[PDB]
């Protein structure tokens, strides 16, 4: 079924997506989430996606159904569902494509949402230019 590459339509159409989850940068990235980007001795491209993608996952799952993140307008609920669903896209293009169930995520400091967002787009510009070999 493939033909060129897994990493240039792919992985293409996973970083626009990166870029489009930067969208509600202000009330759903107030809490925080693990810094993976502060201390990577030397893991893998396939790995950062499946560790970043377990972090997705709880992200579109109860902070698509938590108030916190909610707020308090009408048309703050349309524009809810629209990064819940772009989120749990990701979810499954980011690590399906890197191939590792387990993905112990457990072991860093209490990052930002907002500054973490910032290095995953940036991460994603620059790796992505790699996969070809």
């Amino acid at each position: 079924e493939a033909e060129a590459h897994k990493c240039d339509i792919t992985l293409q159409e996973i970083i626009k997506t990166l870029n489009s989850l930067t969208e509600q940068k202000t009330l759903c990235t107030e809490l925080t989430v693990t810094d993976i980007f502060a201390a990577s001795k030397d893991t893998t491209e396939k790995e950062t996606f499946c560790r970043a993608a377990t972090v997705l996952r709880q992200f579109y799952s109860h902070h698509e159904k938590d108030t916190r993140c909610l707020g308090a307008t009408a048309q703050q609920f349309h524009r809810h569902k629209q990064l819940i669903r772009f989120l749990k896209r990701l979810d499954r293009n980011l690590w399906g494509l890197a191939g590792l169930n387990s993905c112990p995520v457990k072991e860093a400091d209490q990052s930002t949402l907002e500054n973490f967002l910032e290095r995953l787009k940036t991460i994603m510009r620059e790796k992505y230019s790699k996969c070809s070999s």
